[PDB]
């Protein structure tokens, strides 16, 4: 649903497994409503990739209220969607009403590295694979026996024996109108990322979600509209600026992010970015009122679940500042 | 004042552990039973990894890797692992390698990867196309997948096998000490492989002395010698199938849930449908099913039959009790059996 939530982005790219879990526990301690993790097989310099589903489970077992999920996981290539259905159904049983599945169309880098053969599929196929996998998983979460024969995936007499009462809510990530519309039509949730220009949110994404919801005769209000807020808020401006540097890959173009299959190629192109250009993606701020005004814009544009990704290694510092300075304002 | 890590290396004593049956219990119960096993003195708990139960009526299948991590966060001492997981079909071996590396970091010196050759009951259901491969290919897939994971574990890795590939792949977060890999073995050719490329082997009870003493053990010695490794580096694990209860009728009848284990090896590895398995399995009378189990109502007969395996060379005894009341079995184990078994 579309009440205001404030959550925390746990960056698997930046931290080792134990630290990544403990940070999410600190996020609960600091009042966050949710925590979400990137799902990567590999991020190199100061790089990490703890297994996302182990992070979800460890934090679940250590926490009481956080909604937990992926932002996002590709359920279409290295991961068998039936096994993903089983994994998240299990987690859903273990942490009732606290689990979601965040899905995307995929990145060449994860999939080529783990053994994908032949040409990296074009966007259209990655989208069709995504749609087909989501329906496959949903049929499985009914808890009945499923026979499935799609263009891409198959099941023969398959059941998930252990299914949560509230099902497994599916959040669909989009950087463009096409998948946003699919999200409005079919998603329990919708995910985007901040910093990419007022136009993308108001002119492409939000109207696409409304279009999809309308098209499928759905209340737009019942879709959780989630966004990862790229915020570099620190009373120390040097840190606010300098903390963004680690995150240069996020400032590469959409096609470099999805299609570069070589991690050497990827780090080169990230390294090529001047910090001033990196920073444009981020809310760089030393004043808490100004920071919240920038975030508040997304709430005006129709987003209701705001998940804060802070760029620096000192995440506990971020959480302290979030709790004392940002959250009271953000709540309103 | 310097504080040390306190971390004790793998460097493995008679161990008594607990089999957590994903086939029989829902996710939360399965976790909580592993916690009570620690509470009751167990050294270890292992979980079966399955997409589907053996049986339909009262069947369950919680995701094994979530069990492992949840139990990890909740326990202090238990060695934890899969007995066993198939890393060759529905699972990508690079992803398995990343999962266990991550778990081994989360739970230092407590995690192992237990692996086997596969059951169609897990793989056909999840979309494997074409006929279910014969044992020779499943074994050869297993061997390759283990090799891939070794190389991935530590560096940027290219791998080009007959089955699995890697391209520029790295695992960043690897545990100090690595990830012990235990191979399920029910013959000398897999037992030899286990000595050569594993850190442990897993067998089951009920197969008879000469399987263990004359087939499995000698083959483990041969594989390790071929690896230039002391055999004392290989943990010798057995799943002890025990139905222990002071009521003999109940100790016998409590095996019915596990009727499918009484079917042939053929049926168990190739039947793809729990409804089908169950129909085959339930036509069998109870005395036939009980044959698969150590059925005992006295601590002494129990400890005599269990102690055979220690005499034949096994050092890691993981107990699988078939009844629904697992907490009774843990209670009975700790008070009646454990003190005699320790020595």
């Amino acid at each position: 649903m579309a009440e205001l939530k404030l959550g925390y982005k746990a960056s698997a790219e930046q931290f080792a497994p134990r630290e990544l879990v403990e940070l999410a526990v600190a996020a609960e301690a600091h009042g966050m409503d949710s925590a979400t993790v990137s799902d990567h097989f590999q991020p190199h310099q100061g790089g990490h990739a703890p297994f996302s589903l182990s992070w979800m489970t460890a934090v679940g077992e250590r926490t009481n209220r956080l909604l937990l999920g992926t932002s996002v996981l590709t359920p279409t290539f290295r991961y068998n969607p039936a096994v993903i259905a089983q994994a998240f159904a299990t987690m859903g049983c273990l942490y009732p009403n606290r689990v979601f599945l965040g899905v995307g169309t995929g990145e060449a880098l994860n999939e080529i590295a783990t053994g994908y053969e032949g040409a990296w599929p074009e966007f259209k196929e990655r989208f069709a694979r995504l749609r087909e996998s989501v329906g496959l998983m949903r049929q499985l979460w009914s808890g009945d026996r499923v026979d499935f024969d799609g263009d891409y995936y198959r099941l023969k007499g398959a059941s998930i024996y252990d299914v949560p009462d509230g099902g497994v809510p599916v959040y669909i990530a989009a950087g463009g109108p096409a998948v946003a519309k699919y999200a409005g039509r079919a998603g329990d949730g919708f995910i985007c990322t901040s910093g990419k220009g007022e136009e993308l949110y108001t002119e492409k994404l939000m109207p696409a979600v409304r279009e999809g919801a309308a098209a499928a005769d759905r209340s737009v209000d019942g879709i959780d509209k989630m966004i990862e807020i790229k915020i570099s808020y620190d009373p120390d401006p040097e840190l606010a600026m300098n903390n963004t540097r680690f995150w240069a890959p996020l400032s590469l173009t959409a096609e470099q992010k999805h299609s570069i299959d070589d991690p050497i190629e990827m780090e080169k192109a990230a390294d090529a970015l001047p910090i001033e250009q990196i920073a444009k993606r981020w809310i760089v701020a030393s004043d808490p009122d100004e920071a919240v005004e920038k975030v508040g814009q997304y709430v005006t544009w129709g987003l209701n679940h705001l998940v804060f990704h802070a760029p620096g290694h000192d995440q506990r510092r971020f959480l302290e500042l979030f709790q004392s300075d940002l959250a009271p304002r953000l709540r309103r």
